């Protein structure tokens, strides 16, 4: 967990503009948190990239805990190994408004990370799932109780969340 250049935001929140791929490597965290979908697969985006950089073993692991067990619920989590970038992968379910979900169970999806003392995450529902990244912050902020470094791979958002919570 040896968590470097972040800026820290509240007692528990810290955030980085930052590949979580790259941060997954240098801090080899406890967990990392992949943005994952309900069948767990990892075809692109943050998911991609971290199936990429386990050279596929997480998604054949994924595969064989979605053939035992079904899928997740929008809102949902497992818990599954973190291979070469972390001790262990928690993959979260946060809702996709582009695809009509609801933007409520954003909650339910950062409360998973109450699960875990110490956690390497992704801004959740951003990106291509459509959700208003300061919104997203801000519900991260008012739900995670444990503490959560955020990797941002984008430094013109990086600037405008860090702008967003110091108002
Ligand atoms: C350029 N080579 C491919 C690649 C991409 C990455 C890569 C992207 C990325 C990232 N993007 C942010 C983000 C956050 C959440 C979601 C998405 C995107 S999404 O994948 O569109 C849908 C699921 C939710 C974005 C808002 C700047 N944040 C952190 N680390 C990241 N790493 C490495 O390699």
């Amino acid at each position: 967990n040896s968590f470097s250049g972040y800026l820290k935001l509240t007692d528990n929140v810290y955030i980085k503009n930052a590949d979580i791929v790259e941060e997954a490597k240098k801090v080899k965290p406890t967990v990392v948190v992949n943005a994952a979908n309900v069948y767990l697969k990892h075809g692109g985006g943050v998911a991609g990239a971290l199936n990429k950089a386990t050279n596929n073993a997480m998604q054949v692991e994924s595969d064989d805990y979605i053939a035992t067990n079904g899928p997740l619920k929008v809102g949902g989590s497992c818990v599954l190994s973190g291979h070469n970038l972390a001790k262990h992968c928690l993959h979260v379910v946060g809702p996709n408004v582009n695809k009509g979900e609801d933007i409520q169970l954003l909650k339910s999806a950062y409360e998973n990370f109450n699960q875990h003392e110490v956690l390497l995450a992704p801004l959740l529902s951003a990106g291509i799932f459509g959700a208003d990244p300061i919104h997203s912050l801000r519900v991260c902020v008012d739900t995670v109780r444990t503490n959560v470094y955020l990797a941002v791979f984008d430094k013109n958002l990086y600037d405008k969340l860090v702008s967003s919570f110091l108002e």
